[PDB]
Parts: C-alpha cells; structure tokens; sequence
C-alpha cells in the first residue's frame, strides 16, 4: 500500500489523500514527528531533495506534490481519456492549485499582512475562480468538469469548496452548479467515506501544529 | 504554429519557449505591450483565470504554464515513455520548477534570499541531478532517451550561468550534459543569436511587466 510520508497535518500533503481516498485505495501515513524524523529521511537518501511530501508507491519513493498527483492520477483513469482532455484537466487544476496555495500560505503569512492576504484570497474566489468553474459547468451542463465522467479536476475543486467553506461559508452562495457538484461529490461512495469522522482527513491547521511545522521544518 | 501570448520577456513563457525549440517546432509570439492588450485577451474571453500565459495550439486556448508545458511536452514524445517515466520526470522538473520560482522572483530582503538560492542550488539542487546521471552514466536525465527534463534543467543551468558561473565548477555531469543537449540541431539553433530565446529581464520589461500587469 502507498507509504505517505509527511507530519500529522493537511499542508502539502492533504490533496494527495483526497485522491487516493477517491480512488477507493487504501493507503498507509508515517507520520514525521520531530525534526530528527526528518533528517533521517534524508540521511536515507529517500528524499531527492531533502523535502517531503513523499510517497512510497509502486517500488519508488516520488517527492513533489505534482510528481505524487500525476503518478496516481493516471494510474487510477482520474486523468482523462487522452492529451487534450489531461490539458483541461491541468489548465483546471492549476487554477485550483494556485488559490489553494493561498490559502494554504496564509497561516505561515507573516501577522501584519494577514488581513490582506485574507482579502485578496477572498475577492480572487468571488471574481476569478469561482466564476472560471461555475462557467465550464454551466457551459456544457454535466455532472462532472471533464469528459463527463469522474476525473481528479472534480476531485481537488471539491476540495477546495471545502476550505472556502470553512473560511467564508457566503463564498458559494452565488454560485448554484459548484454548491450542486460539492453535493453529488461528497455522496460518490469513497468520498463520502473519506468526509466521515475517523478517516485520514485532517482538520484545518491549528496552533500546536503550526508551532510543529516550523520545529520539524 | 502554436501562438504564445506574453510580453516581450522571459518570465513564465521562457520555458515553453525552450520546449517549442527543443522539439523542433516553430511559433509564433503576439507580445502584450500595454494594460490594454491584456484586458482585451480577457474581454475576449481567451484566458480562463485572467491571466498569461496563454497558448493557441492545436484548436485551444490553454492558460496555466503546467497545462502548456505538459501538452506539449506528451504531443512531441518529450514525457516519457510510460507512467513511471512520467514520474520521474515530473519529480526532476518540479525539483526545477522550485528553484526557477526562487530566481525568477527575486527581482520583485535581495541579499540574504541571493546567499540562500546560491546555496540551495549548491548544496541541493545541482547535487540532486548530478546525482541522478552519475546513477546511469546516460546521456539524458530519463529512460536515456530527450525529454523535457533534459531541456527545463539545461536552461535553468543556463540561468545559474548568468547568476554566478562558478556554481557548476564542481558538477561535471550537469557541465557535460549541458554541453550535449545545447548541441542538439533544435537546441543549438534556438542558443544562436536571432532566435525567439528572451534575454535576461533588465530594469525596463520589469517596470513593463509593472505597467501591463
Ligand atoms: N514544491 C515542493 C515543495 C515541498 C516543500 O516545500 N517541502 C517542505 C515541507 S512542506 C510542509 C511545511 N510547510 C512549508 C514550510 Cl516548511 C507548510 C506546512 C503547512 C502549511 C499550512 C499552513 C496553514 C494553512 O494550511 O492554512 C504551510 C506550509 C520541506 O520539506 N521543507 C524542508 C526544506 O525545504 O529544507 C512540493 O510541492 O513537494
Ligand atoms: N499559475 C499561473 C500563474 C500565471 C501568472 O502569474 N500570470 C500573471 C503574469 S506572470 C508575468 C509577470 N510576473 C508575475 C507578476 Cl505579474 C513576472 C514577470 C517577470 C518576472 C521575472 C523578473 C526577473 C527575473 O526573472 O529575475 C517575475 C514575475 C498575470 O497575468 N497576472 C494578471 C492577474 O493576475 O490579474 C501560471 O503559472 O501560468
């Protein structure tokens, strides 16, 4: 089963659970604890370089996130049919990634321009991306963003919505088609596993946690 | 020929630009030049986040430098041959990506983030994929066969030239493939004066890429 390697925490790692979990694949977590745990890793040489997220699967040990996503992606069919429909795919994701990267920076974000930063993440979601995705669904009116058949692009937007909502649960009031596709997402069978107490989800970073991110890091 | 809209600048076309090159293939380029340019993409509805880059290939409008790159990078054969190829290659150019990121922001705290890039790039990154060809002793980075990672680290080594020339001195292997890959026909006509490669961003294209932007 796939190895993950990284702390007890979403960070960099998190999309890659929600992946796998959607994929119906049972996976295992070694979490890092301390900065030792780390530095052992590396030592191992099972870091090419020097960082985690890392993942044990299929005989190799894969770092970067994109290397992870991709490998699995494609492994389990959520990649599309074909090269044109993976470019959708990607130009799709890519647009999630960068908002996601916001928000997942914003507690690292140094204090003084926190309020800032809030803002603009805010004001992107409500002019840029939420408006990009409702369009691609309301332009062809299917149940999922590509090939009209489950794909990772509807897996990490759902994420996303996740976070938006804990952030600004108002965010997606005006956007109908992403709110429906939120719902028939977290009822497919795995997600819906995935979204029940007790899973390998994890909960938005806290205090402890981020205090233990800059210690092991 | 696939259209690429950008400004007169490397910034984030830069490595498409090397790729296009490095497969042989020619384009065309539609330089943004002022505010108005870019609102007009927009107002026409070719760039899905707003934004550039943005490439016309093959019937489509693609934003998101990844998208691009990855298209054309598995339309050319340049990905790999199969999935655990893809893999490999993916973890070497993000490995890449990561440093190129750190260089091409530093423009835009100068001298302590300068020490800090030096030494990732001689305590990291340039040990990472020496690494990688001493383990084969292949001429290419990838199942010993042209791939994008050869291409992206080439110019990112190109890049570390323009930065500090010594920092490659105790890496004989990146020195080597450097001087391999830069030999290719498509490779060395694209390093040839006149071709589309961009030169470094000076002062003016940063306060251009202020004004249009
Ligand atoms: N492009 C790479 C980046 C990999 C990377 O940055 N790895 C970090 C660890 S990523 C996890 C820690 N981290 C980044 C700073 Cl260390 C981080 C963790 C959690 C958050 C979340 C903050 C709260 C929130 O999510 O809102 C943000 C950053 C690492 O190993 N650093 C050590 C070193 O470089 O020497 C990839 O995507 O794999
Ligand atoms: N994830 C996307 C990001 C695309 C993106 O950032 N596009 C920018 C333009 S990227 C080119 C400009 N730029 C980034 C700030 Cl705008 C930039 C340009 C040149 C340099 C290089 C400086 C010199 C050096 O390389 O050292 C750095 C940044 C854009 O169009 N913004 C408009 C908006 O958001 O409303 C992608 O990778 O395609």
């Amino acid at each position: 089963k796939p190895k993950l390697h990284y702390f007890n925490a979403r960070g960099r790692m998190e999309s890659t659970r929600w992946l796998l979990a959607a994929a119906g694949v049972e996976f295992e977590e070694k979490f890092i604890k301390s900065a030792e745990d780390l530095d052992k890793l590396r030592n191992d040489g099972y870091l090419m370089f020097q960082q985690v997220p890392m993942v044990e699967i299929d005989g190799m040990k894969l770092v970067q996130t994109r290397a992870i996503l991709n490998y699995i992606a494609s492994k389990y069919n959520l990649y599309g049919k074909d090269i044109k429909e993976r470019a959708l795919i990607d130009m799709y994701i890519e647009g999630i990634a960068d908002l996601g990267e916001m928000i997942l920076l914003l507690p690292v974000c140094p204090p003084e321009e926190k309020d800032a930063k809030l803002a603009l993440i805010k004001e992107k979601i409500k002019n840029r991306y939420f408006p990009a995705f409702e369009k691609v669904l309301k332009s062809h009116g299917q149940d999922y963003l590509v090939g009209n058949k489950l794909s990772r692009a509807d897996i990490h937007l759902v994420e996303l919505l996740y976070y938006v909502e804990e952030l600004d649960s108002s965010l997606i009031s005006s956007f109908p088609l992403l709110k429906a596709l939120k719902t028939r997402i977290s009822n497919l069978p795995t997600v819906k596993k995935f979204l029940q107490p007790g899973s390998p989800r994890k909960p938005p970073m806290d205090e402890k946690s981020l205090e233990e991110a800059r210690k092991i890091f």
